[PDB]
């Protein structure tokens, strides 16, 4: 499956967090122009896929998945 469960911007968000080596709900909000809930959703799924780690700071998610190209 894919979009069925993942967010329409998930793929872009993964590349965004991977390319930036950083996953943030606020970052994706402004970069993807999506409501906070959506950002946290995409990042949430990222945690489900293994792209992001457990949150430690304030809204800061760790990116464990590398970029699509490099």
């Amino acid at each position: 499956h894919g979009a069925e469960e993942l967010d329409p911007l998930f793929d872009q968000a993964v590349q965004f967090v991977t390319e930036k080596r950083k996953a943030s709900i606020s970052g994706v909000q402004r970069q993807f122009r999506i409501g906070y809930n959506r950002a946290a959703r995409i990042i949430e799924q990222m945690e489900a896929q293994g792209i992001v780690s457990e949150q430690g700071h304030n809204g800061n998610r760790e990116v464990l998945a590398p970029p699509p190209f490099d």
